[PDB]
């Protein structure tokens, strides 16, 4: 009845706040029949290792990044395709449509149930070399992404080295020089402090990937079915908040790194960004055919 979460993030974060009312709303909504312990900060261990225990049964919930669920479930993949949604209104308009659905039958068919969604905005590069106008300034570029072949490929195909890392371990990196970038919202580039290690930001906007709250479906389903209600509510109720929180997050984040010196650089043309993705988008295709429909699909919502 007592349950743990996982959560990377720190004090303050949109997402921290928010499964923390998450927590707060389950117990008031089931009238302390069931509770959550939140563990933040990622002190219970990398992305990839959370996903894994929620699968498993060794933790009920977890803030989980589409990303790093995109290898164990093919249709959660399919947000990880760099340039997919035209922006986070986009991605959303998408998600609360069939594309959601097909999302979450997929995922729950991997054991873990999504109850609500959370935006991430979009993720831009960043480095402490030079500003990013251009494919050809990628280059050489030792670029960290999270662990999902897509991201390795985004970065080959410009031409790039890719590096997956767990998210804990970049700052230090980016310190040592171990890698050159890396790639992420404002939020992030600033909570981590990954900013005064690499103060030059280019928004690519490459990548829009959504959050959810994530419950172990046996968890789940051995509710009664007014307290799968309460928890659904709860997650709806969070991830409303969570999606306030972040907006002004963004702006809040933008602007302190912009007055700590951050160079900030805007890409004009990124068509020559997308029309790199090409052997990504194909090398789904032919890893899933069966979802090439759910790619055109999100392609052809408003
Ligand atoms: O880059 C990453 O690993 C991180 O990116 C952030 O934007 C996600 O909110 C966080 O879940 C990821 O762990
Ligand atoms: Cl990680």
């Amino acid at each position: 009845d007592n349950w743990r979460g996982w959560n990377i993030h720190v004090d303050g974060y949109p997402n921290t706040v928010a499964m923390d009312k998450f927590a707060e709303l389950l117990a008031v909504k089931t009238g302390g029949e069931y509770t959550l312990q939140m563990f933040h900060g990622g002190t219970l261990g990398s992305q990839p290792d959370a996903i894994e225990q929620v699968r498993a049964g060794a933790l009920e919930i977890g803030n989980f990044n589409l990303g790093p669920i995109g290898p164990l479930v093919p249709a959660a993949n399919v947000v990880s395709l760099p340039f997919i949604f035209k922006d986070v209104p986009h991605m959303f308009r998408v998600l609360d449509g069939e594309a959601g659905k097909i999302i979450a039958a997929g995922m729950a068919e991997k054991g873990i149930q999504p109850l609500a969604w959370y935006d991430a905005g979009a993720r831009s590069f960043y480095n402490g070399e030079k500003p990013i106008n251009t494919p050809a300034d990628v280059e050489g570029m030792k670029v960290r992404v999270m662990n999902n072949e897509l991201f390795t490929g985004m970065i080959a195909e410009l031409g790039g080295n890719p590096s997956p890392m767990a998210f804990a371990e970049v700052y230090q990196a980016l310190k040592t020089g171990v890698v050159d970038g890396a790639e992420n919202n404002w939020p992030s580039y600033e909570s981590t402090g990954h900013f005064e290690v690499a103060g030059f930001y280019s928004l690519s906007q490459h990548l829009i990937i959504p959050e959810c709250i994530c419950i172990n479906i046996g968890t789940f389903n051995a509710l009664s079915d007014e307290m799968k209600t309460a928890v659904l509510e709860a997650a709806q109720e969070s991830a409303l908040y969570q999606r306030d929180l972040w907006n002004k997050r963004e702006a809040a984040s933008r602007a302190a790194v912009e007055a700590a010196g951050v160079v900030v650089n805007e890409i004009a043309d990124k068509a020559p960004f997308q029309a790199a993705m090409a052997p990504v988008y194909e090398a789904y295709f032919e890893a899933n055919p069966d979802l090439r429909p759910l790619v055109e699909l999100i392609q052809a919502t408003e």
